[PDB]
């Protein structure tokens, strides 16, 4: 008999675990692993993809949770739909980071899109996502999607008055090639690469374990864009579960220029984002307002 | 020994592991020191110090409060129904042995009497001794602390309270479950005055989806107005916590007066007027689980 | 550009771990995992094979550590060589369990062996060992080796006055099973069974000894270090129909052995039978 | 509060993790409660209760003693040299603040003076209060506790002691520690009388193979007779522990009289005549490491 003939459905036990440490290394998340699907090392970072009984397939970079099959929609829908719905007619989009493809998948739901560029620094992440993370990488096959392997901070500088929307889907500033995507100069390059009525969004971490970088990202973006507003969203497997995103534009206000009918009439599936959540996400708790210097 | 002791420094050897429902995911925290470990006839109490979260309080290995973020939970559970009530004078809080909810309730000058009904006397005593940050309202003359099963205690009252807040452990944890039956919610309804309001912690709609749904269905079957609101809770399972507001007619949005919150003469670290309204906007997956979509 | 073309040597971090809980679930061993080589489930149990930076390839069954490349020799040499060297001319050997192949590998070092049957209950363990545990399964293809997929307690009762040596590697602990091994051995046959650590598994250690002692006239416990098994103190039980492990031991056979031994030697053979007081007390040997 | 307290039961939330050299493997233990955590100017002390092992004492997250099995280590470290000496009257023990080695040494009626030289006074104080199983001999009229650095202390003596035993010291400094230098071993040699004997714990020849080889090499450059012996130690890294016996002529096998052990009037839970001799039989890998094949 051969191995395959004798194999049965793999059942989880209490012996294999994934431990993710949060900034500071005093608190973290642990997950049981039924099996490890892939472990790879590029010139940039380490990729691990495994299966958890409750979360499904989990993707991690350098021991930091990037996506889980059960809840990635929460993050990708909030990072992409806010700017996409606010733009009058988004045709050309640039996504920096997001090798898993989730943000690209959400952006592609918008019929106005003619070209979506996914600029990921690590080619191995793209290859691993194409093969093992089909839930998020389904957009790779879209005729309008173009994948570019490059450092986003260097890539965006090559363009001026080119994009309608730029979305930053980066790792933590201290993780991997992240950090390059957090400079004031970088944000200026994004501003210069957008057209006159362009919009922008960037993941700005949890205002809890990563309060430092959250504040810094907001300061730098607000110094470049006339309109800069932080919005929050639940993210059930990210550090603290309280995630922040920063919307920015050259005039379009995230509340005053929001047309709820665009969302009500959307022809694609949305598992988190909706008209009420859009406006609600901009309501900040007092401690967050205090950090940003608002109240 | 006393002369030789120095400030205790954290290492990587002592840990607290909190398993979430299902035992497949959990949270881990480094422990610099264990302040107290005690066992009552009901459950086990552990209070320890974590370098980032400060003092941590756990019941049967489940995180109850953290010095760094407990305000997020307590402010949302308490201030939503308190600010919606026209003039809350008499309040009943079931559970909440740590005292956080009582503390928030006491910030409203309108309160003349607030009963804190905790089932475990050991929790009250541990909170008084080690959790000063949340048990600060224990000596307030308006506060009355009683030890009893809230499910039975509430039955002593009819047309008595302006606000009833359920600050309970999980439906499967230490004496909980008594606080999640339809019989219980009806008694809460009966214990409230004609225009009374209500709030109850209804778990995270992620690891504890089952109990979240059941709590909503049971509450909605008793109260004419039943609405779920959400809030961030940085150290609770999933970080997405739900609370269910209920009333005999008062609407959480339609009858909300943002001015009352703006002119509030007390400190609020999470809750505010825009957050109050925003907390009721539910993401699609939550609406779907509740049959609201 | 290509996936394989972008891959580099995998570096160990602090996020993947293997936790082995000991009997009682109050203490255990943890190991960092650089990668998981194989995870599979048979009708009988779960197999996990992974790589640890210090121990090398690690093989676990149902979350219990079975072998480690760094130290498996300690266990396999003590379980196998004590009975093999004590037998005057071991030609036919039966090994029950030992799916990894380690005991089989040690037994095959003895030139007198003509046939060594490896009776493993789970075929998936044999196939996984053949593919991923080359260090221990190297004897699978030896013409003298015969692999049988069967329950050892059922398989052994098919034989009478057949084997010179029987070794029980980690139904296989009943008095009737031991009696079946006794009946399957020749008049001068010898036996060894791994009998656990007299620490976390003291209950089973005592029971195994009692049961073996009710069948074999000569029953003697010996001990050895096993650096990755629970407690590090492992016991083995030698048994026979007359051959004494100390009195009939010939040191010269070991001194002149022409095969590699990384643990076992003539001094260790005799020393392994010296039992600390707490062990003697547990077995009632004063 | 004490009136409400019941016997504390262990759950699955509190843990102690010990990392072995290399940090790729380690041991974890469940904690029912933490008895004492303290920090001296030298190291951190943690004493807790484990359901199977009883009271556990760890220094800087390295397991030093466990109630269930400390006898294995202390008996082998102390009894081998004690029974080999003709008439041990004056004994010096360096390290071992828990007191176990001292306890075993005191079982020998010939002893008139046994000095326990511990570098950290907090260890002695904590052992008195929380490690009664091992510190029971601290107040024996023949015992003297000295708080000092053993490398400095031993140099104050010449032709003074019958037996010197080096218990655990500075676990975190590894082979580079002050108690593993040729200079220190020479000071020990000089402090011993003409027919003195010596033993030192020399680590596990698995995770700490280098440290083990270094200790043996340095001890052997000083003493004419140097022999490694091994013992089981059920909660130490790898479970295979080594000890190095040394003397100015007394041979551990040629001068061993089993009758002294057989007639011993005190309790021994590990050590006996067969084990004495057997502990000197080294597996091939150990012999190769020491250059004895
Ligand atoms: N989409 C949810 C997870 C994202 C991340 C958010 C999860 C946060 C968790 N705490 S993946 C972030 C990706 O951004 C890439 N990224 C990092 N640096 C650069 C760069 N300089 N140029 C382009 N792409 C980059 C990484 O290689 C990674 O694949
Ligand atoms: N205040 C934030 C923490 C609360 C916890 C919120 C849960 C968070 C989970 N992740 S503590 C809940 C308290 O409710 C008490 N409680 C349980 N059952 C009863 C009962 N039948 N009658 C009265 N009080 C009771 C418990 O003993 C516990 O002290
Ligand atoms: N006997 C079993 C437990 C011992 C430990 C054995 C555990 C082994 C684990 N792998 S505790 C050893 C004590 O020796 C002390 N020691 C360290 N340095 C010195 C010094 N310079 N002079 C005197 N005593 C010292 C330590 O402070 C420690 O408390």
């Amino acid at each position: 008999r051969t191995l395959k003939e004798l194999e049965r459905e793999l059942q989880p036990r209490q012996h294999l675990w994934y431990f993710e440490y949060y900034t500071g290394n005093n608190v973290g998340l642990f997950m049981k692993m039924n099996r490890v699907i892939y472990s790879g090392q590029s010139d940039i970072q380490r990729i691990d993809i495994f299966e958890n009984p409750d979360l499904g397939v989990v993707f991690a970079l350098d021991g930091i949770t990037m996506t889980t099959e059960k809840d990635e929609f929460m993050y990708h829908e909030m990072l992409a739909h806010v700017p996409m719905f606010l733009h009058p007619n988004p045709k050309k989009v640039l996504i920096i980071g997001g090798g898993d493809g989730g943000t690209l998948r959400e952006v592609l739901k918008h019929d106005s899109v003619e070209k979506a560029i996914l600029c990921e620094v690590d080619g191995l992440v793209i290859e691993a996502a194409r093969k093992y993370l089909k839930q998020t990488s389904c957009g790779f096959d879209d005729p309008r999607a173009e994948i570019v392997i490059a450092n986003g901070a260097e890539y965006v500088r090559k363009f001026k008055n080119e994009f309608d929307v730029i979305i930053i889907d980066s790792t933590d500033p201290t993780a991997g090639q992240g950090g390059h995507l957090f400079t004031e100069e970088f944000y200026q390059a994004c501003y210069d690469a957008l057209k006159e009525d362009g919009v922008f969004s960037a993941e700005t971490e949890d205002p809890f374990y990563d309060i430092g970088w959250f504040k810094l990202a907001y300061r730098r973006i607000s110094k470049v864009f006339p309109i800069t507003r932080v919005y929050l969203g639940f993210m059930t497997t990210y550090p603290s579960g309280m995630w922040s995103y920063t919307f920015a534009s050259k005039g379009i206000d995230p509340i005053k220029d929001f047309d709820p009918e665009k969302v009500r009439k959307f022809n694609k599936e949305l598992k988190y984002y909706n008209e009420e959540v859009h406006v609600a996400s901009f309501a900040l708790p007092n401690f967050v307002k205090k950090e940003l210097g608002l109240m």
